């Protein structure tokens, strides 16, 4: 009758507790709070951990707007400003709030504590700009300069605006996506969203707001209020350091938010200051403890910090307020509280019918796996409702389901479930939850297979192209590994401007052997490509002019078709040979899966199912599949197993060294542990007589999977009937074992493994040569994470370690090994009690991994002790600050590796290589070392690295041998004679198709042809476009990289058309012959090639209608004499004369 027990608090001070919550519980309720009452719900959450995962929840049940107060997520006093897309948020929050009429916003307590700026700052340091405003471009210039934006080239973050000619490009801190301005005549024309990473123009728009670059004034203004006020209460220094110092010379430091106050007059306000009337705010957990840890570690921080001489501190008077406040202003509004225990009978109190779901998990043990399920299911009157995270996810339900009869009927809001109906909606839903009050049932994935895993696979957000770092060398640093098709590997030295018959034309500077510089036409391009083998410091100095290089890139090509050779023969044998098949039957396999309870990738599943229809073939098989440590690799070999098993077939798998072939042992004793399959391992840890013991048990066919180390080929094993072999890590064998596998190879499926993975292009080429699959490793992004390189420091580590702990998150760090890997676990929580430290043995299991992924995703622990770079690979996202107690000794190789391994977007991770005393460490390490520490990002550099790995990847694949031919001519040619030498063997002709050399064709036309320094100035950027237009090589190419310029740099220039043009002309060039153009003032030379197209009937009758405008010269030239004495008139006749050529053709 009433619609509830509760009635909502409207009055200050007044408290409407409600009890017995539980899972998804909160998270419905905070959103019917949100529906019934025409204004706001501030809900203060107890720990940022909380908080953010409520977001998420809470977005499920409601068509409400959930939002977020971000934090700082700096330390109180922190040597870090926060990262821009917080402060981004805060202002577009802090704008909106006062105005805020509906919905709900989430904050920590930790936050609400804290003061913000008046909200005479916002509303007066706003402003906006439409379809055609009276601001000129170097106006707004100015005024984002008192904003206090940043001027850079390319504008990738918020804060930041570029300028470009006609353009004006900004990233404005209250909004999603940047804007692209364009001006007219001091008249703003239109306003454009566009894509920091494409950098090209979405969506049209019309209007844009503009908030300040920080929470606190930059102008001219501010500054001198700023020293003022300093004066006012530190005293000053001179040092060059000193903030005041710093501040007064017009830059920020770095942890200057704290000192937020002296950038006004005014004191800061408390948020509450913002908050609308009709303002409903609802709590969770008892929020004194809290506020009250935090007051004292604010507090402790203030007197610690509180000593350098160039950093006086505030008193926490002025940035936070006093538990007091804190609740003398929380008396002024009304506030539900959210408690999970039982309610005492209070006339204020409600005690809502929350349960705990009942125990539905699936038990692959029991016959019926399903049926606590399927009896809770027929046992039941009211609705069911399954949460699931993706439409991915909601797939497995169906599959899982099925097998009880039940196909969900999709709902999108709660409120569509009646009476015997068994819904499924999409939501962020952890597990759930049972509804006494109205008998409602609410079963998460979670509820019904274990506990899930934390780890999202979307990276569209920003994802780094493996090709463009590569194809058009995007990233080009002085100093790096170049490779000139003609000449071989030299090193990038800039780009020049120099002249010609009184023409400027830009050259790509390249040195090579003794500092001999060759000078590339930048219409010449095509014959560069950036240096790929895997180890960058060790690459070719080719001499200029020498023999060395053309000889290298013939034994290269003399290896390729060996190699091309080789496979193709083996491949095709194996395709004409009678193998086994393996049925299947999707009943008993569906039963094995169920020991594993967890979302497969879809590069994995890909993976099972490819390996497994091999098996099913009458064909032998042999795969090879690449892929991480991932939570799961190990799946593919296992269903493998599974699959010949169940057809009594006897496995064996063979692994380098003995604790790997342990962790394969265990792995398989507990994948299996639900099944009558003996597994067995011969190594190190069997003695002799057991080793006999065993083989015969294998003779006789009693074992059904055997694993061991080489110690399984030195002995003359016999199988009863050996069915699959499974090879990890091939590569690492060693010659005299190789061989003896390929020797027990014949007559068996083969599933061969392997980590590290394989370059895109070179799994085309194999198709048809080498069976392979692929599980690649998420892509690289671009992420915020700040490298330090500092001598150990334990305040460093300390610091280090809270600063992630106080935002919800972890942290992995990787230790030195020299003592006992326990002692320094202890070591460390000593340091830091406020933390909680897990250990991460060398090949963790399969069951470890799960361990302590789970207990991360709670909480439960938030430090990661490691010993090796492999367990760092672990998937945790929260995990965002990485510490290396040694990181001298590691190659840029791994650090990279590891550097990547932290980084969460609109977020800051950081990242310690920590060292030793400069006496301990070597000069090459140590340059090594500061060499990373310069880059401010996650960018280039990581994706190169990951692509360098795949290399040797590659190297392994195809053998030491070819490793060579990669590391001397650089992967990226390699493969383009490789990609040939395939095509070229599978057709069936000859690898000597060194028809890899080019048509060398010129069209020189006496006119600029480049990109103006003052239409892309930055050099690199141009670099791009250059070897982009010189590659096209389509006539839809040149025209989409012209598109591309205008809207992102506006007006073409004339150089650029021009460049353009020519690349066009160029191209025509070769489909007609033409191994050559001159054109002039006067006229100009067409010089063929022995193989044109061009008619003579048309020649011979433009010879003779039109004698004063062209003559012979030579079997092979024409030239020809017209009034080009305009530029443009020129080129638009050389066009012409392109087309009727062509429109003639033969």
């Amino acid at each position: 009758p009433e619609q509830y027990r509760y009635t909502l608090p409207v009055k200050a001070g007044e408290q409407r507790l409600l009890g017995e919550l539980t899972g998804a519980a909160c998270a419905t309720l905070v959103a019917e709070i949100a529906e019934r009452h025409a204004g706001p719900v501030v809900l203060i959450a107890p720990d940022m951990q909380n908080a953010l995962r409520l977001h998420d929840e809470i977005s499920q049940f409601t068509d409400q707007m959930v939002m977020n107060l971000a934090d700082w997520e700096t330390l109180p006093y922190d040597s870090f400003s926060p990262h821009q897309d917080i402060i981004s948020s805060r202002l577009s929050t802090l704008y909106q709030l006062p105005t805020m009429q509906r919905g709900v916003l989430i904050v920590p307590v930790n936050t609400l504590m804290q003061r913000v700026c008046p909200h005479s700052f916002l509303h007066g340091h706003a402003l906006v700009m439409k379809k055609g405003q009276r601001l000129s471009r170097d106006a707004l210039r100015t005024q984002l300069d008192s904003a206090g934006y940043r001027h850079v080239d390319q504008v990738m973050e918020h804060g930041e605006y570029a300028t470009r000619g006609a353009l004006l490009d900004l990233f404005p801190m209250g909004s999603e996506l940047p804007y692209r301005l364009d001006f007219f005549d001091d008249e703003i024309d239109s306003l454009r969203v566009f894509d920091v990473d494409s950098q090209r123009t979405l969506e049209e728009v019309e209007a844009i707001n503009l908030l300040p670059a920080h929470e606190f004034p930059t102008d001219k203004a501010a500054i001198e209020l700023f020293r003022s006020q300093w004066r006012d209460t530190f005293e000053v220094k001179r040092d060059p350091e000193h903030i005041y110092q710093q501040v007064s010379k017009g830059t920020l430091p770095a942890g200057i938010e704290y000192w937020q106050p002296l950038f006004f007059s005014e004191p800061l306000p408390p948020l509450f200051s913002y908050f609308p009337a009709n303002t409903l705010l609802v709590n969770t957990g008892d929020l004194e403890t809290s506020a009250e840890r935090f007051q004292a570690d604010t507090l402790a921080r203030f007197e610690n910090r509180g000593v350098d001489p160039m950093r006086p501190l505030l008193p926490p008077q002025s940035l936070w307020l006093r538990v007091d406040e804190l609740f003398s202003e929380l008396k002024n509004w009304p506030r539900v509280q959210l408690k999970t225990e039982h309610l005492p009978t209070k006339a204020a109190n409600a005690n809502l019918g929350f349960q705990k779901l009942p125990d539905l998990a699936v038990q692959a043990q029991q016959k019926a796996p399903l049926d606590a399920l399927r009896k809770f299911l027929e046992t039941f009157d009211g609705p069911v409702v399954f949460s699931v995270e993706s439409e991915g996810r909601r797939e497995a339900l169906g599959e899982l389901l099925a097998r009880i009869k039940i196909a969900p009927q999709r709902i999108m809001r709660l409120d569509e479930a009646s009476d015997r109906g068994r819904y499924l909606m999409i939501g962020a839903a952890e597990h759930g939850f049972v509804d006494t009050v109205r008998n409602l049932a609410l079963i998460c994935e979670s509820d019904l297979l274990g506990e899930r895993v934390a780890r999202r696979r979307q990276d569209s957000r920003r994802t780094i192209n493996p090709d463009t770092l590569i194809r058009n060398l995007a990233e080009l640093h002085i100093g790096q590994p170049v490779v000139h098709l003609e000449h071989g590997v030299g090193r990038y030295a800039g780009m020049t401007t120099l002249e010609a018959g009184g023409i400027t034309g830009e050259y790509l500077m390249l040195t090579y052997a003794n500092d001999a510089k060759l000078y590339v036409p930048v219409s010449s391009l095509h014959l560069i490509s950036r240096y790929a083998g895997g180890a960058e410091e060790n690459a070719p100095l080719h001499k200029l002019g020498g023999d060395a290089w053309s000889r290298a890139r013939q034994k290269a090509a003399e290896k390729v078709r060996d190699v091309a050779a080789e496979l193709l023969d083996i491949y095709a044998q194996r395709a004409a040979k009678e193998g086994f098949a393996f049925k299947h039957d999707r009943e008993q396999y569906q039963l094995f899966c169920d020991s594993f309870p967890f979302e497969t990738t879809p590069d994995q599943a890909q993976a099972i199912n490819a390996v497994l229809s091999d098996m099913c073939q009458p064909l032998a098989m042999d795969r090879l599949v690449c892929g991480d440590v991932g939570f799961g690799k190990t799946e593919v070999a296992m269903r493998a197993a599974f699959l010949a098993v169940d057809n009594h077939k006897q496995v064996a798998v063979l692994v380098p060294t003995t604790l790997l072939a342990q962790q394969h042992y265990d792995n398989f004793r507990d994948r299996f542990a639900n099944w009558p399959v003996r597994i067995e391992m011969i190594s190190r840890f069997r003695s002799a007589k057991e080793q006999t013991q065993i083989l015969a048990e294998v003779a006789e066919g009693k074992i059904d999977i055997l694993i061991g180390t080489h110690k399984l080929l030195q002995s003359d094993v016999k199988f009863k009937d050996l069915g699959l072999l499974i090879v990890d890590e091939e590569h690492r064998f060693g010659v005299r074992h190789k061989e003896r596998i390929k020797a027990m190879r014949a007559n068996v499926d083969i599933l061969t493994l392997t980590a590290t993975p394989i370059p895109r292009t070179l799994n085309m080429a194999m198709s048809g040569m080498r069976d392979l699959s692929i599980i690649a490793t998420p892509p690289a992004r671009r992420l915020a994470v700040k490298t330090f390189v500092r001598e150990y420091d334990s305040m460093v580590v300390r610091e280090a370690i809270l600063r992630e702990i106080l935002r919800g998150g972890q942290v992995y760090y990787l230790y030195n090994d020299v003592e006992n890997i326990q002692k320094a676990a202890e070591r460390l929580a000593e340091l830091v009690p406020e933390a909680r430290i897990a250990i991460g043995h060398g090949q963790m299991r399969e069951r470890e991994l799960e361990r302590v992924m789970n207990d991360f995703h709670h909480q439960r622990f938030n430090v990661l002790v490691c010993t090796t770079i492999i367990e760092t690979g672990i998937d945790i996202p929260t995990a965002n600050t990485i510490i290396i107690e040694r990181a001298d000794h590691f190659g840029l190789a791994q650090l990279h590796q590891l550097r990547g391994r932290v980084g969460r977007s609109h977020h800051q991770a950081y990242a310690w290589l920590l060292t030793p005393h400069p006496k301990a460490m070597t000069t090459d390490a140590q340059k090594r070392l500061e060499a990373i520490a310069s880059l401010e990002d996650l960018g280039a550099g990581f994706a190169l690295a990951t692509h360098d790995l795949e290399i040797r990847g590659a190297g392994e694949l195809l053998g030491e041998e070819q490793s060579g031919s990669m590391e001397t001519i650089g992967f990226s040619l390699y493969m383009e004679l490789l990609e040939n030498a395939v095509d070229a063997l599978k057709a069936g002709r000859e690898p000597s198709l060194e028809d890899l050399t080019s048509q060398q064709t010129e069209v020189e036309l006496r006119m600029p042809s480049l990109l103006p320094d003052d239409f892309i100035p930055d050099v690199n950027t141009r670099l791009s476009f250059y070897k982009r237009i010189a590659s096209a090589k389509t006539e839809n190419e040149l025209e989409e990289i012209k598109v591309e310029l205008i809207d992102r740099f506006g007006l073409l220039p004339d150089p650029a058309r021009t460049l353009l043009d020519i690349a066009r002309l160029r191209q025509q060039a070769q489909k007609l012959g033409i191994r050559k153009l001159e054109g002039n003032e006067k006229g100009g030379v067409i010089e063929f090639a022995e193989k044109n197209h061009v008619n003579p009937a048309w020649l011979i009758g433009l010879l003779q209608k039109q004698p004063q405008h062209y003559r012979l010269d030579g079997p092979t030239r024409l030239k020809f004499i017209q009034d080009l004495s305009e530029r443009k008139t020129r080129i638009e006749w050389v066009r012409q004369f392109m087309r009727e050529l062509e429109e003639n053709a033969i």
